[PDB]
């Protein structure tokens, strides 16, 4: 559950075109995914990269 996880996070967001994280968890990416918690751990890593880019 490290690095290789980001894969499933992408491969999963890819099969969906690019949703369920694009705006969802991205609704509060600046708030540190404050609008998540429940599932911001697996999406976090992918949510952190969104800010990285």
């Amino acid at each position: 559950a490290s690095r290789r996880l980001l894969a499933s996070l992408l491969r999963q967001s890819a099969q969906r075109g690019g949703g369920l994280i694009s705006r969802s968890l991205g609704n509060s990416i600046p708030k540190s995914a404050s609008r998540a918690s429940s599932r911001a751990s697996p999406k976090g890593f992918l949510l952190n990269r969104a800010v990285q880019y």
